[PDB]
């Protein structure tokens, strides 16, 4: 219900999109693209990631975890982040339709320490 969003899945040789500079821009980018319905994402399986053109590993995107049911964060594009999915990138690549209940929150910067997780 709520949490059933439409995405445009990346389907297209070439991926070309553009991360943030900090994870503060990012929410506010991906919250407006976001109420707007998402069409200005493409959620980028993490198998596509030598498809991507225009992102560099400290850029901030939109990260999707989970081997069952889905949590959707901010981090950098470099993270790899136990069961990665892959991404919601800004692109206007080729896409076909699929939906998917996504838990969107914060995960970023709440630690002041370094842990193995």
């Amino acid at each position: 219900a709520s949490n059933q969003v439409t995405l445009a899945f990346a389907n297209d040789a070439e991926i070309s999109a553009f991360g943030f500079c900090t994870a503060s821009e990012a929410v506010s980018y991906y919250s407006e693209a976001a109420a707007s319905g998402f069409m200005q994402c493409r959620f980028v399986s993490f198998d596509l990631a030598d498809t991507v053109e225009g992102l560099l590993p400290e850029d901030y995107v939109m990260v999707v975890v989970g081997t069952t049911k889905l949590s959707a964060y901010v981090d950098t594009f470099g993270s790899r982040p136990r069961n990665i999915c892959g991404w919601l990138l800004f692109s206007n690549c080729n896409y076909f339709l699929e939906e998917l209940e996504l838990t969107f929150g914060r995960r970023g910067g709440l630690e002041h320490h370094h842990h193995h997780h």
